């Protein structure tokens, strides 16, 4: 069934919708599948299935639900691109505080959509959210400056965190967990659960957050420094993360501000990450986003992009969610998603498709993870242009071959050398740590500093 | 580097990693990105990075920690398949009462393993869970014979339940919507909201249900029969659900228990569907599975398939779920799909790759829906083998040329038809709302009906 | 929450957005819920803000719900007739925590998707720091509003 007639609308000016505010915007490169519609057809019933319609008429429409109508606005079949304008109106709303949800965003921009027969495939790039309901979302209660005054830093441009994650992955018993937990905060700023870790047989969390404890005290009477910890309280049920947030708040006692709280956005739901974001505003919120590559892979041609992913996170609170290490790590990126930072840091930036002004909604940190080491990070600064922002080095930490302590100070030194703007071979003569970091990596030392043996 | 020493061992056999019970086992269609580590490698990397490993040595390794290693037990490069052994030990537990969690089952076998570099795509196709470890889910509390109960049905094979969707998606105001229901009861049982109504600004949710409210006792009392409505209560927020939740049941009173709770559970995710299921557990949870599309179609090698994510929310507690329509309806589906309804109502079945024993946990509903209407569902039902499920069709019933009602006895008449063993056509002949749905849809009627103007 | 969060509302700059037009509802007490409510609305008409007098909330000639029903329509007819966004500011004061939570919560579901133009009034310096902690803690997306009633006794360079 042909709906162009009534679900497109070409005519529409980008700039007008934008300016009348009253228009979600989606922009999407889709595919239609062969021995159906046309382009147009097919983007025109992908509309109807994610507003108003369905896959044929019904009596019961009247002229209130066509005002209402989802529409496209622009299309280019050469780029297989689509535009399509959502109605604010369209969009679910609480009972209870009449706040926005993004469930309802998603349902409606990316939900039946991606099972229709007649697509072949569709994934949006990119999205603008207009004033109206922009400042209906919650947004970032808690951001970096946060960490960066307990840390003693300037809360503003405070600089780099240095952060591991706890390896192995899972397996460590809790004071073999807190042992290593001390042994990186010797040198080191923050530490972070690894994704999984929570309340295993063989770790139970009272035990493990109880001797977390005790080494993030036995640590800060060492050194005389603030040292963090985000302790994963990710479940099904919104009251085990209740608990859990609840008992390592009062376990913490006095160090209760050097919490943060990481949920598994992406596999648990914006549901769990609104539960952490509400019911724990006053502590920093870390969105993991494990899974997220099965839909925002580029191997992908379906869901949304790692930069939808990361605009989401930023209207639903997370105070900070991973952006990847951009092509400079383990897992797949590209030097451009630098775009992905500027757009959750900035309270204005540039998306592939949709300017956006966040009218002064916090902004959420990008936290760099994954295959990251000392060795590799000159290279990350250099295409981020910056360093407010929380690095976790997990293998690259607790892999280096004089410990997780030295590997800490190696993270340090790295960091210190590019705000240097020092060459690393050379920088590396006057500071062991770092110059050990080569043989503790010698397959990335051959590669990013070839003669560094010699010199 | 290679770590296929540790996190590979081929000489495992199945059959003793079933009878052990330790072990959750998962099957992938996984293919390894050119310029890396050959298939195997590529394998043990995976299977570090899913359950206790990262890409390099750390010192602080030991060996308790690699006896709960995952580990690849069987591999087939030429068919790009591996499986993976996970210690059930490693799977996340509730320090509140000692239960299991999806959660931690997703961020372990398709977790960060969908980001790795060196994996061109890799997804699961099948999941095999312990007695041990499949105790510990919450399992369905309601299921359709709770709403068999309240039609006055069997409570065993209670038959098919005539459902639809108020259409408009969105757009009907709170009496208009509540009429298109009154309509719809007067032929048929059941209505959902469509996913995305709730609390609208033109379409507030107090209004809309008090409303709908009304439109159930006028229709009750007009058909002398019980009608029933799943509301959807899906919020980002804990709290939104359950204020949503409890005034659906104050207001509908003693037709409380006519109500079902319909949570979007893909979009919003298990958190949402377990507060459904753990605050409502005597209400049908109905399942919406919108935007599962973007990984469990076959287009995607990547997450996992729509029987992953059907037994998934079998464990979760979803009293049914969307399975599709088997490629009968508008959705991408195959008929082959049939497994999956089998998977989630039957106490023992099979999977592509693990049979499953669920020791006596409830089934979950096949809820079929998508471009359906009553002449598409004698070949589903052939496909399927019975009718003991809630049906759905929107299109299929306000699309009807006579209107909503007539719309729901079409559908209903199409089941008795499939039911009786009758021919389509001969039985159109006596059953006019039945006929009329070939005028409805004469594109439907012509393909699967070539020359039914002639015999009508 | 700061006067950020309600210029965003009035479509103001979030940065220095400028004067905030405000009012106090007179009579302190005496006007029943609709006389109120009429009061408001042409109030609004030329201006952004209206507080409720510190000590109105529900008193027996101008219960609570009835009142704060009546203000939620008189934003809406004020809204739509000048196309302009509106704030009010209610008086959640009690001695109660639970009286506090209840009013608040009532205020937010009844006026809905103008949820985010209200503020909550505490009266901090007689109910106490208690009394402004439960609105800050209960509600922190709503702008808290401390009126100062009665500090004059110590805060006056009269005492010492
Ligand atoms: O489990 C892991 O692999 C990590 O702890 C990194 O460990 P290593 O530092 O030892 O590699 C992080 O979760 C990934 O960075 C997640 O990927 P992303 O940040 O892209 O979401
Ligand atoms: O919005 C819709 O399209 C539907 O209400 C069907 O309406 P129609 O009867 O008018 O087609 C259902 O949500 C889809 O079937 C969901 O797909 P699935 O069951 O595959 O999850
Ligand atoms: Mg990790
Ligand atoms: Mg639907
Ligand atoms: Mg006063």
């Amino acid at each position: 069934m042909d709906q162009s007639n009534r679900y497109a609308n070409l005519n529409l000016k980008e700039s007008e919708l934008i300016a009348g505010g009253r228009h979600v915007l989606c922009a999407y490169i889709m595919k239609p599948k062969a021995g159906f519609g046309n382009f147009i057809q097919t983007a025109a019933h992908f509309v109807a299935e994610s507003s108003t319609g369905t896959n044929v008429e019904v009596s019961t429409t009247d002229d209130f639900t066509r005002g209402v109508d989802a529409l496209v606005y622009e299309v280019d079949e050469a780029n297989s691109l689509m535009k399509i304008a959502y109605p604010i109106e369209l969009f679910d709303r609480n009972v209870i505080d009449g706040r926005a949800m993004i469930a309802s965003f998603l349902t409606l921009t990316i939900g039946n959509n991606q099972g229709m027969g007649d697509v072949e495939y569709a994934k949006m790039y990119d999205f603008y959210v207009p004033p109206a309901y922009l400042k209906l979302f919650d947004g970032p209660s808690t951001t970096i400056k946060d960490l960066w005054r307990v840390l003693g830093r300037p809360v503003i441009n405070g600089g780099f965190i240095v952060g591991t994650i706890i390896k192995p992955k899972l397996g460590l018993r809790p004071q073999p967990f807190a042992n290593a937990c001390y042994d990186f905060w010797l040198g080191g700023d923050f530490i972070k659960n690894d994704e999984p870790q929570g309340n295993q047989v063989f770790a139970p969390f009272k035990d493990t957050v109880r001797a977390v404890a005790d080494a993030m005290r036995r640590a800060q009477d060492k050194t005389g420094e603030a040292k963090l910890f985000s302790f994963n309280i990710t479940a099904d049920d919104h009251y085990e993360m209740l608990a859990r947030g609840e008992f390592i708040l009062e376990t913490f006692a006095d160090n209760a501000d050097h919490i943060a709280f990481l949920v598994d956005g992406y596999v648990a739901g914006p549901a769990a990450v609104t539960t952490a974001r509400r019911a724990f505003p006053k502590q920093y919120l870390h969105y993991h986003r494990a899974g997220h590559g099965a839909v925002t892979s580029p191997q992908s041609k379906r869901g949304y992009t790692a930069f939808v992913l990361s605009k989401m996170a930023r209207l639903q609170g997370a105070s900070g969610i991973h952006t990847g290490t951009m092509g400079f790590g383990k897992m797949e990126g590209e030097a451009a998603d630098r775009a992905i930072a500027y757009m959750i840091t900035e309270d204005a930036a540039d998306g592939p498709y949709f300017h956006q002004e966040w009218l002064g909604m916090n902004p959420t940190t990008p936290i760099i993870s994954g295959g990251m080491n000392a060795l590799r990070m000159p290279g990350f600064f250099d295409n981020l242009g910056h360093s407010n922002l929380i690095m976790t080095a997990g293998g690259g930490a607790f892999g280096h071959v004089d410990g997780g302590a030295a590997g800490a100070k190696s993270l340090r030194q790295a960091e210190q050398c590019w705000k240097q703007g020092a060459d690393p071979v050379e920088f590396a003569k006057d500071h062991r740590e770092f110059a050990r970091a080569f043989e503790s990596f010698p397959q990335d030392a051959d590669k990013l500093y070839p003669n560094w043996r010699a010199k």
